């Protein structure tokens, strides 16, 4: 049940004798502001970045922060909410469909399903990213910048390589028509995950903009569906796409031209995996690289 | 660190030597709709509704959840991502600050913070958000009904009128009643219906704003200025049964009670949703014995 | 005139002697979600799948059904209402003209008409629609899933075969930018039909489809108006395209870059007539390729 | 199975031996234009008009016009598509709920239906819909203009009197800012049945537009979902507001401040009988008045 | 001054002595039907059809029915106010300026103007416009069908030949989205003026559609303003395109890639009357292949 | 048959001999320019102004100019194309019906009809229109302002008021007054308006509307339900100044009077807009007067 | 301490003692038309245009009328305020960065800044873009056509051509031209025209986006990624005359060019326009002679 101190709480609620401690509102103003400028600062050179942070972009945070709580990691994601595409199933239903070997994955984070055999089903969708988010976040060196659009890429010589993201309040990236020049922000970072989901109005950011940089022909594009060849493509084609750019989930299907798996997530949970292990094998490297 | 079978399984992404296991797409489609079907077959009449999955409704349905099992939790929330306004913190800011005695319920819900005196300050607000949505969505007696929307009431006579239910819609498919030819809403039936939609605006404060527009009120006080301190006390203290059949919490309640708003600080959703659970418990039995 | 019961109950309206039996709301919310996902259910794996539901695809769904009541046949409609753009007739008026020998499938579906010689005309366009469609749906083995939209294609190896479609709900088709990710569901077919009208934010979609995964070189496009070229060419053309699809109607003109016809049904209709034997021709072998 | 007519068609589409009569553009305009001409003749001096081609709407037209083969029924559907918010259940599912007696309604139609007890149920709304559609369209003293809006009332004194419709295209009604001026046309008749559904963009207007031209003190606005008092209200309180005004279906819960149903469509149905009944009964008296 | 018809009249307004003659709603709906029927079934088959009531097509009208009263023109123009971008002057100004030998037209047409010495300034764009329009539509051999539009041109063999175009009301053709299905209309002719200005959502239409047809390369499009080198430009180079198609005014530019020249009006007002030539040079001969 | 000057240069055209004559682009901006802002002079003090460029107003301007040569007619037009509702018919049909005695208009404005008995019927509604427009313009003591905006009046006391005027702004601009930033309207003071803004709508109604907004009027009565036969009479004979220096006739005198509508018949329109120009005559002097 | 005469009047306002000289509105109307007319016609004709009033271009407007007092500057501004994305910093932050030499400009204009070594940093953009702005506007042969936009090009030959002015219109029609019957565009003769009109997008990137439409170039590299350190270098000693008459600075280079973007810093913007302005100057006799 509940604990003791909430239960000897409730009675007190909707009597005299409840109320809370005073306040003043610069009080609240200042513990957020204050605060946010610290993280503003500390991670305008930071050691990773995390564009999306979908089903792929939050299981890529988990794996990435507890294997390395020496780094810095900052999440830069646009929507108010995180969370991409996993707060349903298929055409609004609720149930999240993982095929093994993804159920690993969900045992290590601490998510419950039905084992079907071949694949297994968490209760809804919502429970999984809201555990993973949760944890993510826990971790001490987890940023998570939500409502916050990557606009464009830092770029260096050397063909080039990712060094850091163009970002801006997502709003704003919306209305650059809607109102007067407004210039973005940067953070400087010598590894880049993008996992911002397949082309759309906000969607395959990174791998877009390579081709708008001339540095990349054209993209296949994502083609039809055909889970069995889908899932696996995403995950074991999940890695560097260029110097400083790593690329997961649904995005990469865009590059390389893979099927889409549906209303199916063990690819981008396991695709968070392998991009994980990408940044720490690349890591080093680009840090030299960067500095 | 990670677990052994993960660190296993790792070495094996990228290489031929992984691989899913076999699937059918259908056989994903029936996993889902089956399991969506049985939902909404059970959910179709159920104890307790909690409309709105904000800071205020999470943290009723934690407490009512925990305190209830017996019951059957029927959250329904009209954006895909459910939330509220709980995500961020003030002007597109991080940091969730909450007034003490909240804390409390922090504790309660194993959501870390910073004691600052008065009040505490957690990480994020996604922070908690995410945690108390995952504790909520554990319990087997809760079913989160998401990118579905409240467009009516289900009425019963005592003109006054008991709410005894929701009529409900794929949320899409309210925002669009004009793009297309006619489409029906679907019914959810239930003895006690806890409104938590936060305050006016497009899709918020339903509820107070039907309650209105059926004449049943004369109006709405309408939510005034921000003025912290006299506002989380009010909204805290007067969450209750607004009618029979409906509870309201959170700044929903400020519509209707013409109560100031506090802005950034959720000590107030916080109980206030422990306050909606503890009024839905105190009249359930009265209205699960007349709705029946 | 009326049946007698009914005309017993009419006396009755408007007095204290008249009463609906008693009901539950949870009663008929469960009529419907019951029958409902028992048709998903039921169709997640379907013989012939028919997109869109104009005169077209309706045409073909009537003879398909009348032909094979042992396949199970599923339409998947994208808009609310069914019968594509044949509730009219050309710029908001009524007449549907059909040029013979449309006249012998008119005669099939019961449609009245007034013969003028080399073409006969329907009272209103409204009446061909409404009683075609009233005697599809009457079919024990058809079933219609109309506010479904057709997002994709699932396809399989071998150059692709087309192995299904892939659905969602229409007003998630359209707002995919108007909330978080919404992922779609899913439909296997060995066989489908795809008659959605010519290109435009709803129309020809599959042809369409084809060119953006890459599978075609680009569409033809639909030409000018000219009558006579144009409704031989759609009908004598309406054929597997690819292996497991079938297009007719005026996505075909797309594709094949024939010519239009306007406000003209005869080859819609006996479009869908050819597509329906063409779904027959071709059914026992795409149906054990697909198993 | 299908006509030899039509089996023996068949086979020759798809083969040069197949070819569409000769037809030559301008015979299909004037093949419309020259009939939709002559409905609008006639109809701009009718005898009654039904606003709204919904359930209620059908449902009314379709008794009206087998009871009184005399009376020339004019029917104004602003949609292209007739049918209103009958081709679907609730949250876009297909079963259609009928409570008793509805059932002898739907005898009445020939639409089938499984027998539950208190309640039937038709198989999919359209069914149910495009049969009685087809049925009403066939009667030769009906015509359905559809792609039509009412605009407003034409009017009378003696208070006042509704002797006609203000129409105009739907599109035209939507767009009176995107354009010019563009007046709209007329239909006079002696009594008017409008059944446009409960209040929005499109829905309630001749109940409405009563309280905008001073007539109503207001609308006591459709109030809660409660489907055993909605639908008892609506059927038995569906009658002539004002001289040459029948009201009925979901836009009497306006004027009536009366409970709204849901997915439930036995009240559409008798309300629709109900107000046929009613247009025949006041008839004679504003007929002789109107003239 | 006034007459004395009306001068009797007015102090006649306002007091009890006035009074319109009896009217009955359905006489005037009858009146304007009747006549529109009459005009859409005359011109279903027509000699000339002019697109676009600007200066230009307006130019062209005049001069071609004035030379030919034997033949009948047929004026399709989009918006619901003809004109086009003669209205006004530059900016939103009044003054329509038309350098010699321009003012030889304005003589023509009976549009007094302020004579500079190289060029001629009309009062107001609005007294060109309407004494131009004014005159044309008096003649006793054109149609004006405003609030419409073409959405595509009828074709023939033989390279391509322009036969008619497909009609279809302006706001159907702006929201073929928006609802259901809307086919067009018809209008067959020999010889077809297409003068809808330069490219944009409304402009430059027959030459985009030859594009889209497959028939051009593409448009050089419409280049920079050089108001010397442009207008002779349009004027010398108005003429057949394509077998019955010819193209005048701004479009002609499009597929040109002439030079703009902006607030003057003197080429438009030539190009016309060009224009008009072109289409009786090589009338017999279409006319002759047409039939 | 043409003219012989044309004849001559039709033959011209399309060979290398045709040419205009020299232009410099300055020059045509200069020869706008200055002529415009000569209008913008002189008319910033008019005599009298006509706020719509309808049936009615065309009629009013018609009438007006032609009985009084010596006054300053300024019609301000918010559309770019003027004629208002008078290109059409009815349903986006061409023919034009008018009642009798309106073809006393039709015959002083010189546009041709169909006598049917009881009324007559332009062949299409553009050809009348385009006729009035021509000879209106052709009056060398009128400007037309089209595709400028009347967002306001000009007032002055005797609380009770006069209008004096109008404020205006390019119609555009009137319609985007958040798109950018803050715009300032122009004006035009005048000792007489005459205000034919149709009824009711996002454009119309305008000075009827604004009345009320400037708490002068109690409510607009509204237009009401459709009767040709009493509302074409009403219209015309009580067209007339609603307040000091605000003369309102054509539809918009629905909306204030509360009329019925005619719908797509045109003689109330025509006779309205001469009554309305009989009535700024009546009026003008003692407006002149009190405005100097 | 304020003046002496505004410090008298203060005590009068809210007293009736205090009162605003007699008006009359058309006095006011005419007193703005009058003068725009003035600038509308010596503009029709001028000596340098410079498109788009951001901070390259207020930069490069200022050190031009600077040193050529005798010729006349034109400025084209799309928006009704000038500036373009020189009121802000990044983010909707305030700060505005500029790395040196950038900061002789700075001094040069008069405006503060806090020296950090390699850079410098002014209170606000704000302050920047003002302080810049009220110099230029003070310049006897300046002129600030704002809520103006640059719709096409004025070209002549020599397919090679030479670009010889700017086809102009409100702003609000530009973005109109569907909204709307025909509206045409006016122009502006001049022999140098200075495009900085900021990079791609519905309004950006204006010149270099047309020279390309009139098939003058083979595409646009398009600007590239963000690279501080190429970026401004590039930017600024790339500035230059593109075509005969059209000289391209500010961020339109970028897109022309195919450099990296900046982001918020505007050293190069400022040194960016200091470079236009030069060249303009460099390139002004020859080409106002080939425009004469
Ligand atoms: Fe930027
Ligand atoms: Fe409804
Ligand atoms: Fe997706
Ligand atoms: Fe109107
Ligand atoms: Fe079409
Ligand atoms: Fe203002
Ligand atoms: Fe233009």
């Amino acid at each position: 049940g509940l604990s003791k101190p909430l239960l000897e709480l409730m009675p007190t609620l909707g009597t005299d004798a409840f109320t809370f401690s005073p306040i003043r509102e610069s009080t609240v103003s200042r513990a957020m502001t204050r605060r946010y400028f610290a993280d503003l600062d500390a991670h305008a050179e930071t050691d990773i970045v995390i564009v999306g942070a979908g089903s792929c972009g939050l299981s890529a945070a988990y794996v990435l922060s507890t294997l390395r709580p020496d780094l810095r990691i900052t999440i830069v994601e646009a929507g108010v909410a995180p969370g991409g595409g996993a707060w349903l199933g298929g055409q609004l239903f609720s149930a999240m469909v993982m095929r093994k070997p993804a159920d690993v994955f969900l045992d290590e984070v601490g998510v419950p399903y039905e084992d079907e055999g071949d694949y297994v089903v968490v209760k809804h969708a919502a429970l999984f990213t809201s555990t993973v988010l949760s944890k993510v976040l826990q971790r001490p060196n987890v940023k998570l910048f939500n409502a916050t659009t990557v606009e464009d890429l830092i770029t260096r010589k050397h063909k080039v390589r990712i060094a850091g993201v163009v970002t801006n309040w997502t709003l704003v990236s919306m209305h650059h028509d809607d109102q007067s020049s407004m210039d973005p922000n940067t953070i400087n970072a010598p590894v880049i995950i993008s996992t911002t989901g397949h082309d759309g109005p906000f969607g395959a950011f990174s791998v877009k903009r390579l081709v708008s940089m001339k540095q990349m022909e054209r993209l296949n594009g994502m083609r039809g569906l055909d889970m069995q060849s889908a899932e696996d493509a995403i995950v074991n084609n999940t890695r560097e796409i260029v110097p400083g750019l790593i690329v997961g989930g649904m995005e990469l299907s865009e590059i390389d031209g893979a099927n889409r798996m549906g209303p199916t997530f063990g690819a981008m949970a396991l695709s968070g995996v392998k991009a994980a292990h990408e940044a720490i094998r690349v890591f080093d490297l680009r840090k030299a690289q960067n500095d």
